[PDB]
């Protein structure tokens, strides 16, 4: 009772325990956050925009000046603060759910959002019939301006004129008889005003988003942790087609939100803000509030698009993979890629780029394209990866990691160099730098986990970081998915900075040889470096001499001859790494996950840009080897 007790308690404040409440809110508080707000506003609703989604606003504006009539009883109208007695409280007026969802924001977040739109409407900002919004708000304001002077009718009439504004949440229900004693609950942002544009259109975000954190809710809540042995216990199928239905309502939202890049059409009153830079909504909703992202984008796969989707007949059916593609994390934009490069978030992405981070330390062009292999530990790591820029130093270490966030943008940065990185060492080449972003941004997941072999002083840095001080990984393990998408993502960005627009629909949208273990993709990877190199040796000197391989030492001409001795010494070097990794693989990475099939098996089936897949002249590559040319290469217990 007389505790601390945010200042409207101990002010003496019995003012508004004399003020009563008002003769209007014929309802304090009906259904909350749900399919209502769809169109049923407005009708015309053309006029002066499209119609549009609301807040919880044609159900909350207790309407206690039902005569209008002149500002007599209107001097300071004794109703605009009236209405909104009753607030964050034992759980009721515009909020009653919290108390049994026993969480306070919920009701902060209804009275903000009420609160500056009686603000909008004090001003006239509102597109709906409602008839305080007509005439009777200015109306009123210019009656009690009838003083020959303050023709500053919104800027002093913003409360009523004297006391600045807010005045009225304070003293709720039982005098708002339920609080938390921090002030900055107790009073929320008033000394800022977002403009009525970033008003309307956080109107928008907030009652689309917060939805689909509910939406979220339901994924995550039911229909998941079930139809998988098993619930309820009858099937529990009809489960997914609920969010199905989801999808259906919000996507008409989806449309609407379009209509909202327009806004007039002009597509947008202010520019770039903490929320708002609209290039399109997703944008906005993903600047937008702290308790976001869009959502949860713009799922499930109906549109949304460019491609990729599902996604027909509907489903195909065969069954859908909602359940186990979404029931996990992901939790937010995995979907992506689509975007594709049509986009504004890459550009400003590069603005964080290069920025925090002035290249205070970067490393490019070593020419590793046109170098050899070599062990390093006996165990032939790529120069693909040798140098692969990234390494941390003092004023990095475990003292210094207090900052995640600034260590995972450090990493974007890292990320992004690489790309150039890339660029500048195939000096420009867009289907070998798509496959340089795929074992680059896989071998940086590696490192990030910590399994390299050839690393051993920056993987203890890296575990100094991030906890996990014994052997296990988990956190770091815990960290890389889901960094996973914004690092692929900076990949992308930094990629599309010679194309523009254009896609790699000739790459898996996100590279799938992530899953696979590290050193099969390093093998991979060689493998992919091989017989690439072949076609370009033959393109050389083969070209004029002969057709095949020479049915003697070699000779035709001293050019192919040379030709052929830096074929047999590259075949000599292929079937000492061949050797190695063969061993490497039958021993140590045979058959987990069940893998029948031999190292040379594995390289057909996962290559599929088919310049591997080699399959040599004279043939040394292929899916078996010589010496009885059966395969070999198996494991198991």
């Amino acid at each position: 009772y007389p505790l601390d007790r945010c200042f409207d308690d101990q002010t003496k404040m019995k003012v508004c325990d004399l003020i009563a409440d008002a003769i209007g809110c014929k309802d304090k508080t009906k259904l909350d956050e749900l399919d209502e707000w769809n169109d049923m506003d407005l009708r015309g609703t053309y006029n002066k925009h499209k119609g549009v989604l609301i807040p919880p606003r044609r159900r909350q504006l207790c309407f206690s000046r039902i005569v209008r009539g002149p500002a007599n009883l209107r001097s300071l109208n004794e109703f605009k603060e009236e209405i909104l007695k009753g607030a964050q409280s034992e759980g009721k007026f515009l909020g009653n759910y919290y108390k049994e969802h026993k969480d306070k924001e919920k009701a902060l977040e209804a009275m903000k959002n009420s609160f500056y739109d009686y603000e909008d409407i004090i001003k006239g900002t509102d597109m709906l019939t409602n008839i305080e919004f007509k005439d009777i708000k200015i109306k009123l304001d210019r009656l009690l301006e009838k003083e020959t002077n303050n023709t500053k009718k919104a800027e002093d009439w913003w409360k009523t004129n004297k006391k600045s504004i807010w005045n009225a949440m304070l003293c709720g229900y039982k005098k708002s008889g339920n609080k938390i004693i921090d002030p900055s609950w107790c009073t929320i942002p008033t000394t800022e005003t977002p403009p009525q544009f970033l008003r309307w259109i956080k109107e928008w975000g907030t009652n689309v988003c917060i939805q689909k954190q509910e939406h979220k809710e339901y994924v995550k809540s039911k229909c998941s942790n079930v139809t998988n042995l098993g619930a309820q216990a009858s099937e529990s199928n009809n489960c997914t087609s609920e969010i199905k239905k989801y999808q259906e309502w919000s996507r008409k939202r989806s449309i609407q939100w379009e209509t909202i890049s327009k806004r007039y059409k002009k597509y947008k009153r202010m520019d770039i803000l903490k929320d708002v830079k609209e290039p399109d909504a997703n944008t906005y909703l993903r600047e937008h509030c702290s308790k976001c992202p869009c959502g949860f984008n713009d799922m499930e796969e109906m549109n949304n698009n460019e491609d990729n989707e599902k996604e027909a007949f509907k489903q195909i059916k065969e069954q859908v993979k909602i359940p186990a593609e979404l029931e996990d994390v992901i939790y937010r934009i995995k979907h992506h890629e689509y975007d594709k490069g049509n986009d504004y978030i890459c550009n400003k992405y590069k603005n964080i780029h290069d920025r925090m981070k002035k290249n205070n330390g970067n490393f490019v062009t070593d020419n590793f394209v046109k170098k050899s292999w070599e062990i390093s530990n006996g165990v032939l790591i790529p120069p693909r990866r040798k140098n692969l820029f990234l390494y941390i130093d003092p004023s990095k270490i475990c003292e210094y990691k207090k900052d995640p966030k600034l260590f995972k943008d450090f990493i974007y940065w890292s990320a992004f160099t690489e790309v150039e990185r890339l660029k500048k060492a195939y000096g420009g080449a867009r289907a070998k730098v798509v496959h340089a972003m795929k074992y680059s941004f896989t071998d940086i997941g590696s490192i990030i986990k910590g399994d390299d072999m050839m690393e051993k002083n920056s993987s203890d840095k890296i575990g100094k970081i991030l906890g996990d001080t014994d052997g296990q990984n988990e956190k770091r393990k815990k960290w890389w998915d889901m960094n996973k998408y914004h690092i692929w993502e900076s990949m992308l960005c930094g990629y599309r900075e010679a194309e523009g627009d254009t896609e790699t629909n000739e790459n898996c949208r996100f590279p799938d040889i992530e899953s696979v273990p590290q050193f099969l993709r390093w093998f991979q990877e060689w493998s992919e470096n091989f017989c690439d190199r072949r076609q370009k040796l033959y393109d050389k000197l083969n070209s004029e001499c002969i057709s095949a391989e020479c049915t003697n030492g070699s000779v035709d001409n001293s050019k192919c001859t040379h030709a052929c001795v830096n074929y047999k010494n590259y075949i000599l070097t292929k079937k000492t790494e061949y050797e190695i990794q063969t061993n490497k693989y039958d021993n140590e990475f045979k058959n987990k996950n069940s893998n029948d099939k031999d190292a040379p098996d594995y390289l057909k089936e996962k290559c599929n840009d088919n310049k591997c897949e080699c399959l040599n002249k004279h043939i040394d590559d292929k899916n078996k080897t010589w010496k009885n040319p059966y395969e070999t290469l198996e494991d198991t217990f």
